[PDB]
């Protein structure tokens, strides 16, 4: 990895649809604008961007979607949310229960309901890509949901355990899968394709000299939050 | 129809995926950030946003996509580009030739061999939504491409003419279709469904009392640029 340092400090970063967003330890919300992390209105502990929009959650687990000029609350509660899927939203709540919203509901406004679908299982972190979603549970075990589509956000309905341990995991729009483990090591899943969505093995890489805290990938660029909150941008 | 005036001045506006973007007469590029049209770096004569990203074109007809902190030049030439399709790119070039880029290609970077698909026909303006794309030709005749999908961006391959005249047309993520004609009137297509993607008729509406220039719709909100460059934000009954 050839990386550069990007100025700023974050605890979480997400990249998708050409955007790069994140939050810092004070839960200030940032968008990468002309190569500068730029604060926007809001208080969020997790901020995601991708083909499903700009989605975040606050400390109280309220869910927000950026629309028509600002964050608007969506009905429900989640501790983490991802917008990487194919116009679907996915996330987990404080009890590690797993939810997704289908494209037809995501794109309906006004709405007198947000018809979340519960997935069978437990995860502390859940991220979606073009044809699958990956997550980890409270014991850092790794899972894939295959056959996810825009109006079948719940997929095949049966999670598959993928050997290994990760503390968080992100799925990119080109299908790439990266994660960080409890030791702050960084990994990519090799051999991931639409035909083989589970891929083949894990390979380690190093962007942060001091340990990695958070990772996301989009459009040939790997984004890292290091242990100290500093940011790396990698090809 | 209820409308308010929103501060700013543009020649073109697009809304999609909860974002609203546009360009002004100077080709300065704007994003609606915390309810204020905020200038970001870049020179573009058309700026689009939707599930396929933030896409634009400049005076030279070079194509740009916002990626990884700024605008990145793509391979190809377009005079107008739209990002409202299902992770596909669509547009027209200086000869009114029509192009789309499939989802898997749109998401691949670097892209040294970009597999643009040329569609059969001529349009001066082309916009995509969840299951179809709509466009108009240089004589303001209106066309739909049916059966468009993420990795068959060319759809059925055969454009169907829809009666009426429009100068531009935009398709929303919920399938709504709006357009503005050369006289500055504003229309919505009625009867549009997945089963009946071409819909059934046009209905006129008035947001700009002195004439409409450009329209886009996203998530229950209709956005107008009026003839004078002023902006309206409207909510339908
Ligand atoms: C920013 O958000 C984080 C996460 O919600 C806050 O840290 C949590 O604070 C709550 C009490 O509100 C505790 O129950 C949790 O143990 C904390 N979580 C973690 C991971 O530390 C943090 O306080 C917020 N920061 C500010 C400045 O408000
Ligand atoms: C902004 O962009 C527009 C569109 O490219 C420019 O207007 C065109 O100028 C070209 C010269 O390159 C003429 O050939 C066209 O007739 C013009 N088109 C239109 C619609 O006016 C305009 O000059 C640019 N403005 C600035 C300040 O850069
Ligand atoms: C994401 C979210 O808030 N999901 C909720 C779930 O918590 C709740 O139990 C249920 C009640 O019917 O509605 C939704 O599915
Ligand atoms: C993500 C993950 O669990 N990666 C593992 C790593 O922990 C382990 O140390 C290594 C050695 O066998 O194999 C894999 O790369
Ligand atoms: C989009 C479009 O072409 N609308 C036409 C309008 O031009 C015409 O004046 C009206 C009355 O015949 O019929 C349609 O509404
Ligand atoms: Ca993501
Ligand atoms: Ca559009
Ligand atoms: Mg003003
Ligand atoms: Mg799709």
């Amino acid at each position: 990895l050839d990386c550069t340092v990007i100025d700023g400090n974050l605890k979480q970063i997400d990249a998708g649809s050409g955007s790069v967003v994140g939050v810092n330890n004070l839960n200030e919300t940032f968008v990468l604008i002309d190569n500068v992390f730029t604060k926007i209105s809001g208080s969020l502990k997790h901020f995601s961007v991708g083909p499903a929009g700009q989605l975040g959650v606050n400390t109280a687990n309220n869910i927000f979607k950026y629309q028509s000029g600002g964050f608007v609350q969506l009905a429900g509660l989640l501790k983490q949310v991802d917008a990487g899927g194919d116009q679907i939203i996915a996330g987990v709540n404080m009890y590690d229960d797993i939810y997704c919203l289908n494209m037809d509901a995501n794109n309906k406004w006004p709405s007198s309901n947000t018809p979340w679908v519960q997935l069978n299982g437990k995860l502390k972190y859940y991220s979606c890509g073009p044809y699958s979603c990956w997550g980890v549970n409270s014991n850092d075990q790794i899972f894939i949901m295959k056959d996810v589509s825009s109006n079948v956000c719940s997929g095949s309905g049966s999670f598959i355990n993928i050997p290994g341990l990760l503390s968080m995991i992100e799925v990119a729009t080109d299908g790439s899968v990266f994660g960080v483990n409890s030791q702050g090591n960084l990994y990519q899943r090799t051999g991931v394709t639409r035909s083989k969505p589970d891929g083949t093995d894990w390979i380690s890489m190093v962007a942060c000299p001091n340990g990695h805290k958070h990772v996301s990938f989009d459009l040939g660029v790997l984004w890292l939050v290091c242990v100290d909150g500093s940011i790396r941008k990698c090809i």
